[PDB]
């Protein structure tokens, strides 16, 4: 073919993190929807998602995820990689449920394991994730379990793979317009899901970053005054900050590095309704200049 | 490679062991009359506490480390098979001992099998080694038990239906005594089971009931469940399998209402209730750890209850209120 | 041995067919990445009613004549081993039509088979023609229908996981027309399945919801019953899979109580309810029939109600009140 | 072995009978405990049940049921004999449950069918299928259903086997004792399950029976005057009777040839407690003959 083209590349997943006696599966971050194969989701593939935004179809033809530790060697504990076929499963509650995966690879933390999971032959469609039925728009679902360890960043997963991707179309947005109201409930999202919405009150308005990475935000809503209260609730850096707000009508950007599931938060707000997030990925020489 | 300033015979002490575990598909074959299967399943995790004989975890040796199979404890995955067929027999059998720890840790784990399904204890360490099937190993090295096999068809059933020496092949148990407090190692099991007999599927659910005033409990189903207490005040029921259940709760108090807590590990997902008169009832989607606890508190005047548990997925939910 | 006053060439009719059918054991074999089970089950019976065009019995074509498998009417004991698995594909797949009825009777049966698993129905004698995979006989015969077999991977599902025509091979179904009012026929399945990439196990319970006001109702897991009527005086639930089961059913009324019966073919053999408020809850352990009804009459305002549903036997008895 | 008899045979288990539109399991019996192969069990062996009284243990080595038709060649429906190798699981409910037992025979009603059960190798203690774990004492259950047919008696089911008997024992009493209290509850039995207790009021007695053929009743209990309604709700013949009734104290003797599962009635009691029925099994000659 050639509308085919061929990518084979090795990215960044995401950190394997544990906490002291706890089985946390996926960090703890839970709605097992964005550990989804398809690529487009930029949390699995945040490189490739700027190709595959330009095509239609996917087919894997060779597909690994890697845990290289972080941790060292008197470490306590396990770590392990899992796939399901079936990428709307929920995931593995128990180690004992972990166990029964057909393709499974558990590692103490300080070794290096990985896990190879099988492709298979079909055309499926590069969608949202969300974007209609899981089954026939995902290879799987990916996951990872820290248990019997520490509280600490155990290791970096990395993904390598083979694809091939098919039919060029106009590009998928490359960015994050979250909408929110006040007055109703109703949460419209666009674009890739770099970040989400966890309230949205009318005194603090919080976003968590489910994509590791660089970002430059821009956050605006109606309160009535106030608003000046920026702040990390995990690991992150403001790199260059941006703020304005008067009325029932203020505006804030920000060249944030969030990273692993950290936290956005705006804790001065007074009567505030509607917001709406835009997010893209960018370096930090993208840093906003005027104050 | 190459050791410092070492003669050979020395043994050098690593600081860590790394065994790595992948997964494993199981094997099916008919042996003309029997269906054959092998798996690896989890067992359980081992923990000691800290100065304590600590004996199968919390827990103790009761009637669901029995192996039967059948056994959700012993076999999460196996059971599901094993409801369709009336008499197994095991062909191979072995219990591994992978370690969660490294070799500063200190103290000692022990595996045991005993063919008395229903064996009490091993009282102290000393009573421990007087097993004929026995391993005992620091906790931060590797280890396996194998449990010898006999050549009788036994019953495939839940422990309660009659003398559990007729069904059971025997009794597995493990030990952590001296050492630290800690999770020691995964507990794997190997085995190889003829299952004979193909029938209409068993049931899968649990049936625990409980009078008050007559004193006695009853069970029919898997032992997902166990009643820790009675009284009239509170109802405690105890994980013994973990995962996610739909569970109904269904009991005479009088009037008041009822304070529902997971106490140990676990979270509840979806509660529903309706208590009043002499009679209350409490549907709901836990998820919840071996040894972990529902209570049902702030009763009053209670007797008489019943648990009804299936296992589900979180998306189970209960809906209305 | 030897026929009255005839020619050769004649056919002869006798009074009644007897074909005999014996229990069939279940072959596992694994083809190193599946495993692979051949088997025969119980469908259903196939009656038709006097002067009707009788589709599918009573029910008429729906998603629980889907063939998945996975699916508790058209494969009552491979459910079990089912839902340890993600996917499969079907090999070999008959239906078998053995009569239950002398060659006096008249009318005519028909088997059908249509790829679109949530294809409609036949309207009429005539439509019914027009499928590629039919076969229509005398009920005093006997016959079968091969279902062609594709060559693809489906995913293991309970019908309510987005696009049946994704997941079910295809559908089922039987019509009777002309004809008595009576039982004609056994209907058997035939099957070579085989299952892929092993999974810790689904769950095997129902979970059917409603509100009130929304009018959406929403199932989770199998369609052992479904929702008939909504009201705010009657709730009634449908047996779609014979057996027994231990339903919990809990609801929104407006005080008053609830008045359980089964309408058609099945039995109650232990009740308790808890009625009042704006909550009510009644767990039963009920034997039922296919198109029998679980009817709760005599409610006073009753929106939203639950479900909630799995297979035991008559024993897991509700033993409080 | 030569405490060791072997005994080769073919006996009268029952008639397989059905109702119009329903399933009924072993005519309508219920209870999956007098189905239990021991032998020993007067419903399944009538006549080894003589000699097995006389003996501790017992090994089959051939047990093969055989339902020949009683009904004609026109009849419609289909009957069923099934067997588990667990004594205690209970029947199947409708046709799917039936089709799973691997031990299965089904067949038009006016056709001959058979099923052979299979008998292992071990010895069991011949006991009354009450005396303890079931699974310990029984080779297994045998049981049948008729459906889709009309009602009526469609056939004789016999048994026909190869057993070995161990040791000699004092002679199981080959009676029945069936005692009943008023004022309690307590219904304890002792000897063959002849005759089972359906309810003891004060105003009537009914006795079901469990096993067909020509017995000598002696039944006695504690009215209030009255007593002397004898019927029987089945199909059977009172052949010989005697009554004697007065204060709370009667007594009725009779020679019934109950069959198939009939019934025994006394209706026009008054005020009455205590009761109990004596079973011994005899022909019509044994009849009595004071009034
Ligand atoms: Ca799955
Ligand atoms: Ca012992
Ligand atoms: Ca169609
Ligand atoms: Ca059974």
């Amino acid at each position: 073919a050639k509308g085919s083209v061929r990518i084979t590349h090795r990215e960044y997943v995401s950190v394997l993190s544990g906490t002291n006696g706890e089985f946390l599966r996926n960090n703890g971050t839970g709605p097992n929807n964005d550990f989804s194969i398809n690529p487009l989701n930029p949390f699995l593939f945040p490189w490739l998602v700027n190709i595959a935004a330009n095509f239609d179809q996917y087919k894997f033809n060779s597909l690994r995820f890697e845990y290289v530790p972080l941790v060292n060697t008197t470490t306590n504990g396990r770590v392990a990689l899992y796939f399901d076929k079936d990428s709307e499963d929920p995931g593995p509650d128990d180690r004992a449920a972990l166990a029964n995966y057909a393709h499974l690879s558990e590692i103490s933390p300080w070794a290096i394991t990985k896990l190879t999971v099988p492709t298979d032959n079909v055309k499926r469609f590069i969608s949202d994730t969300s974007s209609g039925d899981p089954k026939l728009i995902n290879l799987g679902q990916f996951g990872w379990v820290a248990y019997s360890g520490p509280t600490a960043e155990l290791g970096d997963i990395f993904v390598e793979y083979t694809v091939d991707l098919f039919e060029a179309q106009p590009t998928s947005p490359l960015l994050e317009s979250l909408f929110r109201e006040s007055a109703s409930s109703v949460q419209t999202r666009m674009g890739l899901p770099y970040f989400s919405l966890e309230v949205a009150s009318a005194t603090d308005l919080v976003w968590q970053a489910r994509v590791p990475g660089t970002y430059v935000v821009t956050i605006i809503f109606n309160s009535t005054v106030g608003g000046l209260t920026p702040s990390i609730s995990g690991g992150g850096t403001i790199n260059s900050s941006f703020s304005v707000s008067t009325a029932g009508s203020s505006a804030y950007v920000a060249n944030i590095t969030i990273r692993v599931n950290a936290n956005l938060s705006l804790s001065g707000l007074t009567g505030a309704t509607n917001a709406q997030l835009f997010a893209v990925r960018a370096i930090t020489e993208n840093a906003v200049q005027v104050v």
